[PDB]
């Protein structure tokens, strides 16, 4: 009786990096916006995953999304083949990871992760 949420403001479309579907804006993103938390089941240490680290830097734990029961829509952002096609970066604030929009994004483009860079 259950669909995998995904937030109106988004759509899954044929993605351009990868085969099969990817996450697309249906309306205007923002610089500054920021969506999450990212959502995964925390794993001790023994893509879809994100380490969580604290104050000194050091690893808590990481997060999996590799079940989709245990995570949630941020899991369909794929990363960006090229650091010019990123448009979110990954931002640890306190211990969740967010992606923030590191620049306006146009309506019907691919959501790509990669790092902040300069």
């Amino acid at each position: 009786m259950l669909g995998m949420y995904v937030p109106d403001r988004f759509s899954l479309k044929s993605s351009r990096v990868q085969d099969g579907m990817g996450l697309y804006t249906a309306r205007r993103v923002r610089k500054g916006e920021k969506f999450g938390p990212f959502a995964g089941e925390k794993r001790m240490p023994e893509r879809l995953m994100w380490e969580v680290r604290g104050s000194k830097g050091e690893v808590l734990y990481i997060l999996d999304a590799t079940n989709p029961r245990h995570s949630n829509w941020l899991r369909f952002v794929h990363e960006a083949p090229s650091q010019e096609q990123k448009n979110l970066a990954a931002i640890q604030e306190g211990e969740n990871i967010f992606y923030l929009a590191v620049e306006d994004i146009e309506t019907d483009t691919e959501l790509l992760i990669g790092y902040l860079d300069s």
